[PDB]
């Protein structure tokens, strides 16, 4: 039977026609042609001879998958479906310009990934290094070509196989796109790995429209091997992260993990939740990641978040190479709700909201960051975490707004006495910021605002309590170390009545000659023996700073009153007009709102 | 002719051969084998004898469907589409474990629906409970195995038929996932119901990684049955809802349909419209869910929501039982934009922005609410609506933060005089708050600010008007009932010069040890006859409370003038000095900031 | 051999067998049937004899594309796949109700297109009008039915092949859905184009719940003939755009180009990002639009947005026809972050974040604009641009409240002078935006504040400095043509020591009976000869208005000591009682706090 013959071979479908909902103003068309409109695995997974081989733990699905990939790239692209109630093995490496990347899969243009089962890597990568699937084409990224409209996605799985690092020198990745340009995963879960990053976009700048959204990463991290691990690495423009989940179980996570790191101008990471993470989000430009997009990363935005870490929430930081200075600048960090897990005090990384922190090397001196608002966020940290801050600010700063946050942690701004002594401008912590009482009670011998750094210009504390804290040492604290020029500092009275020290200058900083500050303090006052309008004049003369004082204590008294507000003197002392009904020497202790210039 | 007869037969496709694009490095594949790569509901919509059967109101499609999901469960999964262009309908109900929840269809693990189609109710259903779409596969929640990576999505439509509730004491829900772990429904819209919940995720804090996006709910209450209703009923943890669309159009809804609830820890409800709702979204901990996940809803976010609703927008709430209690913590309400609809006032359910709310049997007294950040919020309503508040606080409260939110209605805080006498602890109106004035002119015999409460400590109110308003009795008040302490009070003098009253403290509890407080207030001062410096003082003897007052009227004389400060004595008096040009007893009504320790 | 023919024939695969994986408890099929669940532009892109033609820059698609959607809209609908891996070209007119609107393909409800591949515009459209894609049925939209469920998705490119506008007249459009409800783009990069929008949402209000999500926008203006260009024009409620990016290259685009505008209420624009072009969004209830869903454009969003533009971010207005009044209110513009990208000033339109615009024919007395919040935002512009504002406030504004940003700009509030006069009520920006420096030293003769306005009333300006700029003329000035009225001004002292003018008030407005205002300012006094207590008197008269006075002064003397504390007298001095230790006039020179009921 010839016809039989042709029906049953491979060509069959061909000679079988169709025409759409037996439409006659429809195409005369093949099956065949009709089949060609889809493409999956299961079209490339076959032996040399045809025949299709079933995927497994016994079976290596890569060069198949390779073959897809190919097949359907030179075509001009298309969707390759990866089947739904499978697992697909990965067991060797790919070849050519991704083995320079310990590449499994190398993706191409065009050619998009519907992953609705499950991807696995096999024992083969027990211990070794590997970057699952990759879109460099040439070893050397610098002589790579792009990768182009190429998307992951599905309802399906990434599995890493639950294999520790070898050594902490390797590197493994999820998806490792390149220099690429809208490419995205969406919709895919990565899980059960010990891996540096899941999926990384761009490569120096180089890239843009790049987009993880809907992803769930679960695990990733299991050994004390693994030196370092940021689930997302956004290395290219205009892209970010979406609506994702993260989470790690694992020890080790809560000292080395992050979840996302923004690299590159005009990214994002917005309402995702992450848990059991060291940090939250790396934003900063490194000098060495300039070549595709310039020096500066701007427009950063972390946005609508929940998180439990251990950690840092964002880091900001940038750096210098020998002939590139790092940039980082207008970057809005607000809506997001952010706790510290329940953990003993020092365990894990200094907790913070905002970390300004050193570079790779530990330089506290290159940073050149401003023009970053932090807004509209609540911080937590339990009682017991002295290692608490809103912000640990260790590094040169240029700038950073809070406000209309509540912050309930140990700290609000934060850095190691006898570390580093940044430079400090424009730092600007508004009033509307709400001081939690959480800490309350637990602050013996350190200050709410410990001001431990070389230099404060053009800076405002407004320190506002809600609660009392009878314990602190102060409310703020400038050491003699720390100059302070051109700025403003205040600390509103109340629930300060009781405070033995409200703002402490270890130096006479509030002395300068463009300092505006305000703050309570108890003054020893005496007065002449005058019967009516009679002056009282400050026992101490350590007020040679003040502009004005004011009372902020009733007069228990019939037969005379202290004065309301008080001037200085050039000798220090306070001085104000009181009124005697009788004469007499009076003598009163007071509690006076101390200002200057304000 | 037997070849004919095998091609004709359902094994026919498997005697056809295809290999994708001619491509000889292709697999040699059957094309049976090819079209098994999709499933739909014509593939088990089907009689006995295999001949397809078309859906229609006369056609029960119940059984085909839970076939289809049946086969795809034991293959491992994969995704059924309900066609487009035809309507299904569903007229019996399911048996097994899901027969205790009244449940039509019985979903499972890894088997998605992709529904293109419409789904539509019989009237079978009519004045019966039911729900649609059920995960347990006990009738027992807690002996049910779990629910895993379950997708409905698709451009369809679930429609209930419009029937109304036959009894108040029924349930009705659309997608109710059970203990759901990777569980989401997005794109479709649920329409035509008088029903319990729309959707459901989680059970009793058991799940994860649930979620609800670009979804359309309309018109889901019709009867005054209906006893309750909430859209999208969250009681999983790690699960939300995202850029949803809400509406009614019902006079029911406006008396007890609700958005959303928040049940669980890291839940959130982002980017989503309502419209003609009672309420946006409850945000509590019950006591009797807290099995799955923990007694502790903490992160919970309310962001970037647009509602017109006729009662509440977030309401929050926690409870106990004998053996566990419930608790809310690190809550988020930001950058929405909400107003109360055109009503009578009191037609409908007290109108607020925020409510502190009693359990569900009444009890204001086993709350526990704190770290709660209500911040960058738009809440409006008309100038009619008397029952409409910033905040209803009807219950214990533990701590609630205002910061930058822009407020118009008739009150800022708000209880019932004669009702519950809540213990207010932590909160926080800073003066940010912006107090529109749509109300302004309709204040007669009101309080901005009504203290309607059991004692309030370790709180802020700082009233900031933006305009006029000399019909209202205070902005602040504090019946002599109200315990106050460790708080502070401000009332700024901005537009409040030609009020009679500013703040009212009925137990004269301004006068606290630790009650830090500032507002104007009209005072008439006399002098002695002294020329010169001499002393005004109070000719009344109710500020033996104040620390400090200053002027905030013009002095019209040129022959005196009274002092600009001033600060008190024994017997209650205020006493300053001012001077006399000539002499005389000077006599003069004067508007002073009176201030106790600030 | 008849059977052979048969199979061979159109309808051969109406004559082989199908059951899904051989399942006998499955739907006895055809394989024809099966394949008749997919439709693609394959199936209708055929000669009048039925085979098919290959697409192509000399085949017109359009004809093919059309028929594939009339007959599957005649079959309830479905989705229409337009093939990955080709370019299908459109080179002609569409017929019937889209001839008006120069239509090339015509939606139908129900029937998606899911674009893969790529649809390019043939050189017939050069230098002419067109709208690709029209959902309008008759050429009077008003007469037009409704199109309903219509969504265009995938990974494929509209592109509009680069041709310039024939005529600034003309009009050219991607998707114009017409009087859309359920319809949406999805995924689509649209590029390569001079058109007048890419794609239009409702028409004159009628629509609802239409979406664009996760669109590129790229090169949409490239030449001088086009007249003006909005992306994504939103003109039907409950509607929105979302996550999309949006890049012009063209300079043209810098003075014409907007990203989205929202016409109508409930609509939203949120985390998007945009580079390159004029303007970010128009927020506008044009009252000819009026029609479909009132004249009020109420709850509208713009949100967590990125951007890099040349002239404004938001544009409010509002207008009226003959029997139609517009109104805009209940707006939130919340966390984006914004900067005017470089160029020289004056060389785009006037760069603002906020712009209250004058409707189309220059009016500025007819809007009714108010319940603006405009929170938690970061805008700057490079120091060289002096034409940047936080506020651009051109025409008559009813309320708009600003607080908790963050600008760096050359202004805050700005009119020119000399051009429109507003009248200006409940403009509130209060203490907690902070004023960026980028601008400092680049002040001469400038206002910080520039208040040429008709008239301000109920508003409130508190200026906080956060660093010094002597440059400046003053920080806030009033012409005598400004009435100032029951309105709040502060000038914080903090970076103030050094200024010349803090408050300047042209017309002595802050002598008004209900305004509020405290500034610095420098006063000269002198004292009588008086040993004690003793007067200090000012030189000048012109402090008639003043309430209470403080000093922000050291007092560097010992035998004296002025006033801390003033008020005035009837003939504008003020007065106040310091102390002479020794007798003798004295003479100072002090820097003063100036309140006025405050
Ligand atoms: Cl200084
Ligand atoms: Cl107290
Ligand atoms: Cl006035």
């Amino acid at each position: 039977d010839q016809f039989r013959a042709i029906i049953e071979s491979p060509e069959g479908a061909g000679h079988v026609g169709y025409q759409y909902r037996r439409n006659t103003g429809s195409t005369m068309r093949m099956v065949s042609d009709v089949l060609d409109e889809r493409v999956s695995l299961w079209d490339f997974h076959c032996d040399p001879s045809g025949n299709v081989i079933q995927p497994g733990p016994n079976v290596d699905s890569r060069q198949y998958l390779q073959a897809a990939i190919d097949y359907v790239s030179s075509n001009g692209g298309g969707t390759i479906t990866i089947p739904a109630g499978y697992t697909w093995y990965l067991g060797s490496y790919g070849v050519g310009g991704i083995a320079g990347h310990s590449g499994i899969i190398q993706l191409r243009s065009n050619v998009n990934l519907n992953i609705e089962g499950r991807i696995h890597l096999s024992p083969f990568f027990d211990l070794k290094p590997f970057q699952v699937f990759v879109g460099f084409d040439n070893g050397d990224p610098a002589s790579s070509g792009n990768l182009e409209n190429c998307h992951i996605y599905g309802h399906g799985v990434v599995d890493f196989g639950g294999y520790e690092f070898g050594a902490s020198s390797q590197l493994r990745n999820g998806v490792a796109f390149g220099r690429s340009y809208n490419c995205s995963v969406t919709g895919i879960t990565f899980q059960n790995g010990d891996v540096t990053w899941a999926i990384t976009l761009g490569w120096n700048g180089y890239g843009s429209n790049c987009y993880v959204r809907k992803c769930r990463f679960i695990n990733l991290v299991n050994s004390s091997v693994n030196a370092d691990h940021s689930t997302v690495y956004v290395n290219c423009p205009y892209s970010g992260v979406e609506s994702c989940y993260f989470s790690m179980s694992s020890s080790f996570a809560r000292n080395i993990a992050c979840s996302v790191e923004l690299h590159q101008h005009d990214t994002f990471y917005r309402g995702s939740t992450v848990n059991g993470y060291c940090r939250g989000a790396y934003v900063v430009m490194h000098a060495a990641e300039a070549a595709g997009a310039g020096s500066y990363a701007y427009n950063m935005q972390v946005e609508n978040n929940i998180a439990v870490i251990y950690g840092q929430f964002v880091i900001l930081g940038s750096d210098v190479t020998a002939t590139v200075s790092g940039h980082l600048n207008d970057v809005i960090v607000s809506g997001n709700i952010v706790s510290i897990g329940e953990r003993a005090a020092f365990s894990a990384p200094f907790g913070a909201f905002i970390d300004i922190g050193p570079d790779n090397s530990g330089a506290s001196n290159v940073q050149d960051i401003q023009r970053v608002l932090v807004t509209g966020n609540s911080f937590y940290a339990p009682a017991n975490i002295t290692d608490s801050a809103a912000i640990t600010l260790r590094a040169n700063l240029n700038g950073c707004t809070f406000i209309a946050n509540n912050f309930d942690c140990r700290y609000m701004v934060y850095n190691a006495p006898g570390t580093t002594s940044p430079v400090v401008q424009n730092l600007v912590w508004d009033k509307s910021n709400v001081i939690g009482g959480t800490h309350a009670n637990q602050r013996a011998g350190q200050n709410l605002f410990d001001m431990q750094f070389a230099s404060v210009v053009n800076s405002t504390i407004e320190v506002q309590l809600s609660c009392e804290d009878l314990s602190m040492f102060s409310c703020i604290l400038f050491p003699a170390s720390c100059q302070l020029s051109y700025s403003k500092i205040t600390v509103d009275s109340a629930w300060t009545k009781s405070m033995s020290n409200t703002a402490v200058f270890e130096g006479n900083q509030q002395a300068g000659a463009n300092v505006y500050v305000s703050y309570p303090a108890t003054v020893n006052l005496t007065s002449y023996n005058t019967q009516g309008a009679v002056p009282f004049f400050s026992t101490d003369t350590n007020y040679a700073w003040v502009t004005s004082a004011y009372s902020l204590s009733i007069n228990e008294n019939l037969d005379f009153s202290p004065p309301a507000t008080y001037t200085n003197k050039a000798n220090g002392q306070l001085v104000g007009v009181g009124y005697n009904e009788i004469g007499g020497v009076r003598s009163v202790s007071v509690r006076l709102m101390l200002q200057r210039q304000v």
